[PDB]
């Protein structure tokens, strides 16, 4: 049967630890995949820790990280969360250098952009096996997600990205029903840029805090109803979640255009809590070190910057990265609401480190009714490697 | 229950990729077998990737390639598509240094020849376990196709080989249910060769593109009916697509008897889209690099040489190999025709390099209402190895 | 279904070997995690072998061993009883350096207490999913078990210490139904203390005999009813059997308080037989060395030193530590009455040994009708390993 | 629902190849265990390979081979036939240094025996989990099959031997039901002598080809009827079929006592074939070398030795060793007979090779209807390995 993602997002007073792979660790020993965006996404019967990989392993020579992001040998795999992402209790997934991932309650659909920069492709996925075709209709890297999709009573959506980096490119909401595409809609942002989406169902519909590579520190929002009508902007919130990014005191926040003067960004997530907000970022405002959670009060709505609770889950001295928000269904957690999670990237090598390869672990939390004090779940490796 | 593979083969107007293994990348360092023929057939509920093994890891001294093709080692082995032929994933299937496989809707039905080459038996298991057997009727390498078989409505066939390489072979073509041989066929082809058949279902019936290792450039063809009663020539199309094979202008179609002097080749397929056809090929006319796929206008039934369409999947600076057609069962694709899909041998190591070791990777590609772009999903393995 | 462990203790004359792992020898070149405490518990279709890592592998320099016990590292993984701890087989459970687990029918509830020392949390996960939480009450390591915890007709049970591990510490109770806690309960305890309690369904109560690490060589002991109303003390039997401990003859037993000046101590278990106690403990009586299992007639009621059988597990010139009790469910064994198993922790490495690691690995024994010969299921591994 | 093993053996007229593990080759860089006696058994479902292990790895100084057979670390453990015996694919079985195992078509029944030499205990377990127990009824080293036991609808049986390896021993039949012993049998059997009996179903009744290890060169034999009651003495066949052993001209066959002054012996395996008979043997009368397989006309019947049919299914050039009985369930092979089917054990390393480790390789054939050609399919593995 289909899954009931209609239920509102569970109102929570913290995070506590879901699960950690060590991957890294793990891998200066074991058959480990050099791997890259370890989002998560659950069925109604497990959740699974997807990923990229190269085919190479942590400490073999494949593992060379001079091999382009999107080259011809990237492919999307999976295990179950806290799992690493060996070799052995892998699954594949598709060919891909950007993926997304969500299961509708009866299979799992996946999606893997692969092909060419100029006329890329992106091929989906359902039941283990390709159903339908999207290719680059703006020929300049089409890309998605790297975090969970979105199923909501059958029909599944997610964002998708074509053009520029930096100006204005150009972004796309898609849906399906088993790995069948059903309808698209694209995106007017104009002067604003929408990347990496992070999305999650709540009261039937599909929100999602996504990048802006371009100009903004603050993190585009857009929410998506069921027959592709929607809105967007940012996250009213008047503290900035991105990175790189200014000082909390030196911003100004904007629910309608980006603020800040930064370019660049990192893929981040945040949970719509009635009107309040958890948002994730980096605790460095320069660079992917470390990981907090703070709570705004009616930051969803309002340009607010009442922080009525902080979280740290990763400590400033050591590497974070990538982070994306997922849910647990309700057939899962017993619950009658959907518990937010979210899950941490933590990258490890090049370029911060003295390696000639460069790979992540992840640490991944859910939801819960209770104030959970701070702590480091950090990688763990030792680094360098035997190399 | 019985899987109708009564539909027609879906018209499709290029070919997504479905997975890579990279099998050889992750034998770097990974405990994975030193393949062969990594062919792909599905069940109703998976497709998986069969292979022939030494019993052999990259790596290793045993992978020492001086091994005859023909051992006492040789057997079939499997895992789902895109996995890499590793030793902890794999399952076991027959003894064999030459087979094929398919399912019929319940069990899987594999098929081992192994023992002497003058008087070779080939196995046949159904459901995990030995069922019937077929000793060589011409005592000279009895032989089969090295990709899926075909079954429809519970009845599989598939086509074997016993004789010379080189002059004259003689050539069947076996029917059974339940691992059971119910129904056998000689084929008359005088003058005409036919070895490594791909075959498919396709309107009630099988049809198989073959190779012609005596005297044709161009591939052999014979549509098989349920009664065992045939069609056999080649495919009509007036271009060359084995390999060696000369260039395509200096080429004659003929849907009879075979066109070039050359007499090598090597395994490929075809795809019957109504009268146009889908033919697979190296780039190369001399060498197994590369590989492309056009699709002739009326190829299937005229001395055509209209190509409609040229799809590009490995490129020609990279090693390629054997070739082989599967079909999507209904049950996974959710479509009221039969997905074509083919997967693409890459050959690494001896002769063409300088290594110890021969083995292949593999990529898969399906049907696909849609123009795919050309690129390269080749192999990527550096070489040498550690040796 | 819940699985109704309402049944008494299964009378047993002795206990015959149920698996051993070889853990350890095995790693010396296989994937295997270091581990600690491989505590059993069933679910009504198989037994599992859960253990901490530090997500090392033997013979990787990440064993290096100097990482704290409760690190940031270590997580609560599993596989079948007998099976190694390896990586490719394992399954993740929750982020611990404390746990729990037992299933009540339909799914496992697992118990990961991880987080900083002043302010640790314990996880509950219920199918593989978080479910509920508990923060630390008094501050102070807040810890359970180490072993099977105990569901009775739906609702699962077990022990956690929060406090120093000298003077006076807090112990609660807490029940659970779907991994959700209906009710807890304060132990007053007042002189006495309780960590790592091995418990065990009998006559619908959860029985535990713990260990007492203040000043107690006799173990402490306390029934639980079902709605969390308690009794609580020390095994009666006049013989001590916590390690370090004192000589038997200068031992006099008590049900009430702790007897000998001992402080340290290590975790064990004990059994119910009626009125009798099957006890374990080391052979040495000063370091954790060899394991037998004596019973001791009306030792659970009275100040017994009666020794009516002594079976030896582990001989004393090979290293032992910790050991835990389970039970065998109904559905399992075929039988009216539950098989009352242990399991025994053989500790390898530092500090006894001169490796710069420390892991250890397990032998299990169930009940049984008859009397079983003395011998000694040691590890085995021959150390040191290439380090 | 249990399996009803009621039907004759069919009729076979030659062996074709079941499976090859190739697990040495494959150890010489996977992980793969050290192991002896790789029987097979066969569920409703699938047929796996059970063996025993030391818990050490092939390349590991822990298969130093110089650890007793009857060590503290022998366990019994399984993969699926075909499969090696590796770490990763591996389930867990019982504790022993000899075993035996059946299925009665719902569940797995093993029976592992370990311990003491003059006290050993052979626990019996049911659907992964003891049951019931034997001690040593003799004092002696109690052992069994070290191949498939027997299931007759819903009761399973097996042979045991207790006492010395020259003299008279003593020999008992089990009968058990779900894991639990519900009968047993004393052999009178003076001057004779019963190890590692090789047994199969046929006409309702339980057949068994064993070693005489006392005096005879031909293999002793008796068939249990349900009740327990027997009949047992020798293969009538005039030809010697256990290794070392004389020629065959210079044997005179005997249904009654054993011939030949040979006194050790080697596991074999025989089937009736209504009067006529499968018998195994090494091909070399002095070493473990080579394997063909006879069939004598009315050799079960009579002392004859009309040859009516020889495979060979390893050439004398390479090594050989133990070879075991087993049956091909009805729900799998689909026949209205039951199959008969043999492994043949080939072991490498010590003594006749110069490696400081011993293991052993496997093959398995099963009836077929038809003559199969003669062949060897030997293990493969180069000696030494990296030690
Ligand atoms: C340890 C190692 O192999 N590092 C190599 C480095 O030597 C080389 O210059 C570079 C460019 O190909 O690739 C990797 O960085
Ligand atoms: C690296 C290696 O072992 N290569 C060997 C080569 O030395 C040898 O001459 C040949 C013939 O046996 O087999 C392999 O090619
Ligand atoms: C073999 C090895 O790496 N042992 C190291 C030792 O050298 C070092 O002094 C200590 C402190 O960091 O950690 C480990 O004991
Ligand atoms: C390569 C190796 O470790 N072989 C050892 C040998 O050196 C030793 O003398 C013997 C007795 O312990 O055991 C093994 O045979
Ligand atoms: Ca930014
Ligand atoms: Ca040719
Ligand atoms: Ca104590
Ligand atoms: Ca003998």
């Amino acid at each position: 049967t289909y899954m009931n993602n209609t239920e509102a997002i569970c109102d929570a007073k913290g995070f506590a630890p879901f699960s950690k792979d060590n991957g890294i660790r793990i891998g200066s020993r074991g058959h480990i995949f050099v791997i890259r965006e370890p989002f998560v996404s659950c069925s109604p019967i497990e959740c699974r820790t997807f990923f990229l990989t190269q085919g190479s392993l942590l400490n073999d020579k494949h593992s060379n990280g001079t091999v382009k992001d999107r080259s011809p040998f990237r492919t999307l795999m999976s295990v179950e969360v806290g799992q690493s992402p060996n070799v052995y209790q892998a699954r594949f997934e598709a060919v891909a250098w950007s993926a997304t991932a969500c299961h509708d309650g009866k299979k799992w659909m996946t999606v893997g952009v692969t092909g060419p920069d100029s006329k890329a492709v992106a091929v989906i996925h359902y039941g283990g096996v390709p159903t339908d075709v999207v290719n680059s209709w703006a020929g300049d890297i089409l890309r998605t997600q790297e975090s969970s999709c979105t199923c909501i009573q059958g029909d599944c959506y997610w964002v998708m990205t074509d053009g520029p980096a930096n100006r204005q490119a150009q972004y796309r909401i898609y849906k399906a029903n088993q790995g069948r595409i059903i309808g698209q809609t694209d995106i007017s942002f104009n002067g604003g840029h929408i990347e990496e989406c992070s999305c999650y169902p709540n009261d039937g519909k599909v929100e999602c805090v996504c990048r802006d590579g371009w100009t903004g520190t603050n993190r585009p929002v857009l929410v998506i109803s069921p027959d592709l009508s929607y809105r967007v902007g940012y996250l009213c919130a008047g503290i900035p979640s991105d990175t790189p990014r200014g000082e909390d005191t030196q911003f100004t926040g904007s629910c309608t255009s980006p603020m800040g003067n930064q370019g660049y960004g990192v893929k981040g997530f945040g949970f719509r809590q009635g009107t309040d907000v958890w948002m994730g970022r980096t605790i460095s405002r320069t660079s992917r070190s470390g990981f907090e959670i703070l709570r705004i009060k009616n930051g969803w709505t309002q340009t607010s910057k009442e922080q009525i609770r902080k979280q740290v889950v990763v400590d400033n001295l050591n590497w974070s990265g990538y982070s994306g928000s997922f849910t647990l269904p309700v057939e899962l957690s017993g619950k009658d609401c959907l518990v937010p999670c979210f899950w941490v990237e933590m990258i490890r090598g090049k370029p911060e480190e003295k390696t000639i390869w460069t790979s992540s672990s992840s640490i991944v939390m859910c939801g819960v009714d209770y104030e959970v004090a701070d702590w480091s779940w950090h990688d763990g490796a030792i680094l360098p490697f035997d190399i």
